[PDB]
């Protein structure tokens, strides 16, 4: 498609993040409004999620069953909550300080960029104890995304650049991206495809796998965008956080 087509929620005040399931639902961190809304696939019914006690949240990641994970970016914390649910729950990271983006695997293990420590935390799924990825030189990281390979890309927003780690490597690789500034967000899909809300730019690009030459997506009007989810069928919903809106694409 060439055509964005921006979605249909109402209310947005500079919404920080943005994530998809398989049955077209979306869930959009409203940061400006501590609160997390879902888009009903077909009807477009906006909800409010019962999550209690957030402050300026701000990554979003949501598994198939429905549970919803978020960063409560102003409380240090990571919260989830099941599907209808009016139980949230504190995951057992430490030490966090304006924590930013969220992904959640299949097999339940959680990362987080910690970026106010220039790091990137994980829960192992069935361990309640965290560990660092062994990143270098990342500053004020902001967004992280993960494949079934376990493979774990992250913008090093303060460096301008995307770094990537492979299961069981410590050391990263520096992904071929050209003139990125202040990058904001990232999604991979199963093709190692990867799509990075180029924040400083006004715009979001994406490198095939093996692709040494970025492409600009067809995006207009954006402002300061700050998250980016894909699904399986390649479409791509930016949160276009300076016009209180969010935008996708498909394939």
């Amino acid at each position: 498609s060439n055509t964005q087509t921006v979605l249909p929620f109402t209310g947005l005040n500079t919404p920080s993040g943005v994530a998809v399931d398989s049955a077209g639902t979306v869930w959009v961190t409203d940061h400006g409004n501590n609160r997390v809304v879902k888009l009903a696939a077909g009807s477009n019914t906006q909800t409010v999620l019962p999550f209690t006690g957030l402050n300026t949240p701000s990554g979003v990641a949501v598994d198939s069953a429905g549970t919803v994970w978020v960063t409560d970016h102003g409380n240090n914390r990571v919260v989830k909550l099941a599907a209808g649910s009016n139980t949230q729950t504190v995951l057992p990271f430490t030490g966090l300080n304006t924590p930013s983006g969220v992904a959640v695997d299949s097999a339940g293990t959680v990362w987080v960029t910690d970026h106010g420590n220039n790091r990137v935390v994980k829960l192992a799924a069935g361990s309640n104890t965290q560990t660092v990825l062994p990143f270098t030189g990342l500053n004020t990281p902001s967004g992280v995304a993960v494949d079934s390979a376990g493979t774990v890309w992250v913008t090093d927003h303060g460096n301008n650049r995307v770094v990537k780690l492979a299961a069981g490597s410590n050391t990263q690789t520096v992904l071929p991206f050209t003139g990125l500034n202040t990058p904001s967000g990232v999604a991979v899909d199963s093709a190692g495809t990867v799509w990075v809300t180029d924040h400083g730019n006004n715009r979001v690009v994406k490198l095939a796998a093996g692709s040494n030459t970025q492409t600009v997506l067809p995006f207009t009007g954006l402002n300061t965008p700050s998250g980016v989810a894909v699904d399986s069928a390649g479409t791509v919903w930016v949160t276009d956080h300076g016009n209180n809106r969010v935008v996708k694409l498909a394939a």
